[PDB]
């Protein structure tokens, strides 16, 4: 389509279906999900996170990223911090995993960022989107096929606090994907990336559910 927000959705339709699909993503879908897996999945995240922003950071005044440069509402490492010190304990940093899968990502994450920064605003829209319009609904399964207790942690990488409206940062986020300039060359190999995230996180899908079949 005509913006940027409408071809990356339109494009990745059927990556986002084979997504939907993976035997893992499948699996948690179904609220089928253990506590090894899901600690897997929190260790993946805070990674892939650490990537990105490291890279967004990088690039944060550049103008093929800027536009979506938002600090404040989308920073997530600490609450993944937060999160893998329940999941694996105080000395969490020193016993998460790091598997080839999670490390291709980080790998092209930083690829991108450091050679290929007009297309980092790809990788941005498919993390970033993606747990914002799926966040809520893992969690609420979560909760429920994990039964932790009171807590009250564990769980905080599902909520963007200083985000007061989901669907009103997300009309903003894609009309600040909409103001990027961009030929038509950078455009198309932006659609392509995106593809390429969907890939990586399809990848991991499939890693972490054989890891967890043993
Ligand atoms: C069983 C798993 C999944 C389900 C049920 C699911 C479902 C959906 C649904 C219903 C939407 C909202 C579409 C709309 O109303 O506009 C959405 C959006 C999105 N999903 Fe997923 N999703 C899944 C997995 C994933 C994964 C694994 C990724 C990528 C790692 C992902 C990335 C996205 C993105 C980027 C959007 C934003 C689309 C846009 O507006 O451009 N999703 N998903």
């Amino acid at each position: 389509p005509q913006d940027l927000s409408e071809a990356l959705k339109e494009a990745t339709k059927e990556v986002h279906t084979q997504a939907e699909n993976a035997e893992f993503m499948r699996n948690f879908q179904k609220g089928q999900v253990t506590r090894d897996g899901f600690k897997l999945v929190m260790a993946s995240l805070y990674h892939i996170y650490v990537a990105l922003e490291e890279e967004i950071e990088r690039n944060k005044e550049s103008p093929v990223f800027a536009p979506v440069y938002f600090p404040e509402e989308l920073h997530r490492k600490a609450a993944l911090e937060q999160d893998l010190a329940f999941w694996y304990g105080p000395r969490w940093q020193e016993v998460i995993p790091y598997t080839p899968a999670m490390q291709r990502y980080v790998k092209r994450l930083h690829e991108v960022g450091r050679t290929e920064p007009e297309l980092l605003v790809a990788h941005a829209y498919t993390r970033y989107l993606a747990d914002l319009s799926g966040g809520q609904v893992l969690k609420k399964i979560a909760q429920k096929a994990l039964d932790l207790p009171s807590s009250g942690e564990g769980l905080a990488f599902f909520t963007f606090p200083n985000i007061a409206s989901a669907t009103k940062f997300k009309q903003l986020y894609r009309s600040r994907m909409n103001s990027l300039e961009m030929t038509p060359a950078v455009r198309q190999r932006v659609i392509e990336e995106a593809k390429t995230a969907f890939l990586l996180n399809i990848q991991l899908f499939e890693e972490l559910q054989e890891l967890l079949t043993h």
